């Protein structure tokens, strides 16, 4: 469950947050495949509650109603079409599996679901599964509210309701079975793995019992006996009874400490500096690299939710964001996930963004299609960070240097750092308040290399900066602290 199942030479997955199945299919063929992306993390494909107040929030997708593949992203036919098309071009699909719970216990009974399924939270009635009151942890929880009240108690964290969401009795084989049913349907369609939502709220043992029941990957695209890639969402910033290491037997685990710290360093908070990154990874208290799923931001925390609070870098902080993503893609630690967002009318009613609930770009609830601009960016309020030249090019940088050691580290003891990846890549950063101008030892063979930050390599020439590496492998770098993109990156495949 630790291997991504991506093609050889494709080292990252992109989260296409709330995208429609039809758009993802197109994206796989017109961009992801040819630009070297390894896979896509999709939003929950199962039927959820349609919340009308506030109006169709993004988080309604984390409140399941059934396991029918019918959401704002599309129906089963479209989902199947998407997986097939992406797989045919070597781009994998990873499903966001919401299995800890069903909907809010105070939601109202009826058919206000994305597929019209009837459900009654008050009675714990989910006929479309089906689930009854005998399938929820109500009796198992021991809190006065039946909700999670204290994170120092491992048992309530897992047996009580997360903010009122009906907590499934994962201890029962029936429930584990229904879930496996759902997950197997997806595997047979062609999904390469899963993001297990709210793993912190489940017992490692229950998760295990579910994985036990899963099929191997679809033998049309995956060699016989392949296991689904598993990455568990466990928010662990330390000092809690529940530890991310508790989940290592099930697969990888989200390393939230990564983005929190990268965010603090780049924002130069708490007297942190880039030169401190010289021992980035385990050296900073992180989980083993072979179990980490890393990212700068996610859907929760780009909204000041998740974990990291105010330090998290996002598309809103574009210049610094590109730097952080760049550093992540160049550094050997973990399996990387790139975020792809949508713009929302962020509005601070002093302190808090009161619109952090707003769902994807829509017309009366119907998700808007992803349009492409002439400059290869996206319209209809889709941010498409994965299409930003600097990010897209760093995804390819990672592919090219995969497996190379961390070498030729340099720092000015402040915020000017550089490092190479064997003899296949070199990156330079200037996050100080003055120009960086120094001749560095790169570890790269002589020649003219296109900087992939300021431009591209287009057969025979560079459209941005050119770096000349001398036969002694030295190159001169000059980066103004005022540059749009205060970093340079060259690699074996950007060489003329
Ligand atoms: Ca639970
Ligand atoms: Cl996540």
């Amino acid at each position: 469950q630790y291997s991504s199942n991506t093609q050889q030479g494709r080292t990252s997955i992109v989260h296409l947050f709330e995208w429609r199945w039809v758009d993802i299919a197109l994206e796989c063929e017109r961009y992801l495949a040819p630009k070297g992306f390894g896979g896509v993390q999709v939003s929950p494909p199962n039927e959820n509650v349609a919340i009308h107040n506030p109006f169709r929030p993004w988080w309604e997708r984390y409140q399941p109603v059934s396991y029918k593949l019918c959401t704002r992203s599309g129906n089963e036919d479209e989902f199947r079409n998407m997986v097939t098309r992406c797989n045919n071009v070597g781009v994998r699909i990873y499903v966001d599996a919401v299995i800890n719970h069903m909907c809010g216990n105070a939601v109202s009974a009826g058919t206000s679901s994305t597929c019209g399924s009837y459900f009654n939270p008050g009675s714990r009635d989910f006929p479309a599964v089906p689930y009854s009151g005998w399938d929820f942890n109500d009796g198992k929880c021991k809190t006065g509210s039946g909700d999670i009240e204290n994170y120092n108690d491992a048992t309530q964290v897992r047996d009580c309701r997360l903010s009122g969401l009906l907590d499934l009795a994962l201890g029962k084989d029936y429930v584990r079975s229904k879930i496996a049913e759902y997950m197997n349907h997806l595997i047979d369609i062609g999904v390469a793995g899963f993001r297990i939502d709210a793993s912190k709220h489940m017992w490692p043992g229950d998760i295990k019992a579910i994985l036990d029941k899963l099929h191997n990957l679809n033998s049309n695209w995956f060699p016989e006996g392949s296991k689904p890639f598993i990455y568990q969402e466990v928010i662990d910033l330390g000092g809690e009874p529940i530890k991310s290491s508790d989940y290592f037997g099930n697969g990888r685990v989200t390393e939230f400490k990564y983005g929190a710290k990268l965010g603090t360093v780049i924002r130069k908070w708490n007297g942190e500096k880039m030169s401190y990154l010289k021992n980035w990874g385990e050296g900073w208290g992180f989980m083993p690299s072979d179990r980490a799923l890393v990212f700068v931001d996610n859907h929760d925390n780009q909204r000041g939710h998740g974990a990291g609070g105010a330090s998290i870098l996002t598309f809103w902080d574009a210049r610094l964001y590109k730097m952080a993503v760049g550093f992540m893609l160049a550094h050997p630690y973990g399996f990387t996930r790139v975020m792809s967002s949508y713009r929302w009318p962020r509005y601070f009613e002093n302190g808090k963004d009161v619109n952090d609930w707003v769902g994807p770009p829509n017309d009366n609830g119907v998700t808007k299609e992803v349009t492409i601009n002439p400059d290869t960016t996206c319209g209809n309020d889709w941010v498409c960070e994965h299409r930003w030249r600097q990010i897209r090019n760093m995804v390819n940088f990672r592919n090219v240097v995969d497996g190379q050691p961390f070498t030729n580290w340099y720092d000015n003891g402040s915020n000017q750092v550089a490092f190479g990846r064997g003899n296949r890549g070199f990156i330079v950063f200037n996050n100080d308040d003055w120009t960086f101008s120094l001749t560095l030892q790169t570890g790269l063979p002589a020649g003219t290399y296109c900087d992939v930050i300021s431009g591209d390599k287009i057969n025979g020439n560079c459209t941005g900066i050119k770096i000349y590496v001398s036969d002694d492998g030295k190159a001169h770098f000059s980066i103004s602290n005022s540059a749009e993109d205060p970093f340079i990156a060259i690699h074996a495949e950007s060489k003329l």
